[PDB]
């Protein structure tokens, strides 16, 4: 019924996943993500998650409804953030210390919230995202972010030791894939493995953002991770060669060591990028560290 009352106004995004539209519902802007045929299973997983797990959180994209509307389409209706994604926003502006730390702390807060199981009737299972990237993190006008696109999410309950992986043909974006995914050594039956996959990807987003924080009048152009060492649309084997075989990691600009904030974020992101997954920081530790900077 939400879908029948929505007026679609403007397409604001298009990809292999489908399309995103700005719509109006009860006079308020809403985001309508219209899934492609190729990605119907992500719609299904996200719908199941939003209808069975209490997820609401400042830094998780707000859910309104899911619907199959009648031509038949699969729609996921959420709050609308006119700044669009971090990918979009980082390309039209540079950041200062305050706005950079607000972005990265808000992502760490949302990720910690996903990862941590909460006991009881007001609680939730532990959740790992598995495809975190700058294109599915939204920026609010108040400068905080929120994480979207839970179609690959996996859940875990420590009490019963049940791991719910989805059976989704989709895999994570290859440019952001962790070493253990690329060399197929990931322990697929351990929930902690998916959390560590998230932490790797977070480190890459951290790098993407920090580059855009000005210090002493200097800033880097926006670039996606590994822009300098793999082609656009890199293959799985392109990524395995660079990340696993050659052990490359995004370069830290020297100008960052003149700013205390960027020096601290540089230390943080390198501790997300250990080849050994169990050596990476946890989301909560990142959150704590960023609350102190
Ligand atoms: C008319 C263009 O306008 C700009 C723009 C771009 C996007 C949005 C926008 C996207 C979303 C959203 N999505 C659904 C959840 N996601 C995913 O699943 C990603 C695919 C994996 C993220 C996208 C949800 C909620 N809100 N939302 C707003 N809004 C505005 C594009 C560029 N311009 C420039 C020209 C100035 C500015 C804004």
């Amino acid at each position: 019924t939400v879908a029948r009352d929505i007026t679609l106004l403007e397409c604001v995004g298009k990809g292999r996943y489908g399309e995103v539209w700005r719509g109006s519902w009860q006079g308020e802007n809403v985001a309508v993500k219209i899934f492609s045929s190729r990605d119907e299973k992500s719609w299904f997983r996200e719908t199941e998650l939003y209808n069975t797990v209490m997820l609401r959180h400042e830094n998780i994209l707000g859910f309104i409804a899911s619907d199959m509307t009648s031509s038949t389409q699969l729609w996921l209706i959420t709050h609308y953030h006119e700044m669009g994604s971090l990918y979009d926003y980082l390309q039209l502006t540079t950041l200062d210390t305050v706005s950079c730390l607000r972005i990265v702390l808000s992502i760490a807060s949302g990720l910690a919230h996903l990862h941590i199981e909460i006991f009881g009737t007001q609680g939730k299972p532990a959740i790992a995202h598995r495809d975190l990237k700058s294109k599915n993190i939204l920026v609010k006008k108040n400068g905080q972010c929120c994480i979207a696109d839970l179609g690959l999410a996996v859940m875990h309950s420590q009490s019963t030791n049940q791991l719910d992986v989805g059976n989704n043909p989709r895999v994570g974006t290859k440019r952001y894939m962790a070493p253990e995914v690329l060399d197929e050594t990931i322990q697929v039956d351990c929930f902690d493995s998916y959390k560590r996959v998230d932490i790797w990807a977070f480190g890459l987003v951290l790098w993407e953002v920090a580059r855009r924080m000005v210090s002493n009048g200097i800033v880097e152009d926006y670039k996606p991770p590994f822009y300098d060492v793999v082609p656009n649309d890199p293959s799985f084997e392109d990524m395995r060669k660079v990340v696993c075989v050659d052990q490359q990691r995004p370069n830290i600009p020297n100008r960052w060591f003149s700013d205390p904030t960027l020096t601290s974020l540089a230390k943080l992101m390198k501790e997300c990028w250990y080849q050994n997954p169990s050596a990476r920081l946890t989301a909560l530790r990142i959150k704590k560290t960023l609350t102190k900077i």
